DNA sequence: TAATTTCACACCTAGGTGTGAAAT
DNA sequence: TAATTTCACACCTAGGTGTGAAAT
């Protein structure tokens, strides 16, 4: 049975315990931590296509009040979510199992008319990253193939235009090399 | 049915290098070409899917030497390695998509490491090379070994690979035109 | 309306330049 | 052999960070 392992799980757990937030911007923001995985148990010679997308975790809009995230009401409408085909697809099980799998092109935006293929999200809504394995050797075969979808609830997050919980901001500062200029 | 037209971008700059005898530095870690090979396509079927590619092949079977300020054939070429065929990352894509932007392979890299495992283009120093652009009307990467390639040659992009510039006039053009080298501008 | 969104900044990482001289 | 290949370096490009004041 193919199995998927989340990389840097201890760090995802630290963020998740405090309520993960991801900033979104018109021009596109990277996710931090990045969503990275390792696959095992794939048939070595069979061909697979690896993909990832982000979907709404529920149909609620949230607000951060009294130091907590709470559902404020029903969610705004959602845009179709970019499905990313990993650039090495299709590749053999062997090939996929010898590398950490990540999606470098992924970026989050709040611009609903974005034309860059970014993942479009509603600020103050909750999202769940999903990883997919499809046993097929033709990208065009994707609309007729079964997707095995791997969910890691510890990577769930609320999208925001600016951080709400300072404890999340501190973890981002202390762990993302690009933000080290703000470290004490 | 289409009627492709391939236009070389920044030809004026390519001509300036070509008139002096273009050289491209190659390194173990991989070196970008400058000028980068960029083109614009017209005449594609707007809806059809195309795969666009590029590779660099030997321009002849000679080894060169730069002496008395001139490039001259020194003898027969050394054996060559297979050459990374670059599939443009945006591939596959519709004809309309392709015609809506300059097609650049500025990320392709040149190396002298015959054991390279990065997919870089492997060249022999002091040998002459010709970049090639290819258009494939096919909607899947796996059908390339069997698909028909239309190949476009631009002789003005021919260059000799080196590990260090030989002709100081070429070094000056690289300095004066490549933003990454502007620190060396007068 | 209060909250949320935007933007110019000063840093940060990653990595593309030819140089000058050592190493082959 | 004498020329070619290598590499740390200063100086660059390119883009990823949160900040906090302004705008909505
Ligand atoms: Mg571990």
């Amino acid at each position: 049975d193919p199995k998927v392992h989340l990389e840097a799980k201890e760090l995802w757990d630290q963020f998740h315990k405090r309520g993960t937030e991801m900033v979104i911007t018109k021009s596109g923001r990277r996710m931090f931590p990045p969503f990275k995985v390792r696959c095992s148990g794939l048939d070595k010679k069979a061909k697979y296509i690896l993909l990832m997308d982000i979907i709404a975790a529920d149909d609620c809009r949230y607000k951060f009040h009294n130091s907590r995230w709470m559902v404020a009401g029903k969610a705004d409408p959602e845009m179709p979510k970019r499905m990313y085909i990993h650039p090495d697809s299709p590749a053999t099980g062997e090939q996929w199992m010898s590398k950490v799998v990540t999606f470098h092109k992924l970026k989050l935006t709040n611009n609903i008319s974005d034309k860059h293929g970014f993942t479009i999200l509603n600020s103050m809504h909750k999202y769940q990253p999903r990883f997919h394995i499809v046993r097929a050797n033709d990208i065009l075969k994707l609309p007729y193939s079964t997707f095995r979808t791997y969910l890691f609830p510890e990577t769930e997050f609320i999208a925001v235009t600016a951080y709400q919980n300072d404890k999340i901001t501190q973890l981002k500062i202390d762990n993302n090399p690009f933000a080290k200029g703000f470290r004490d």
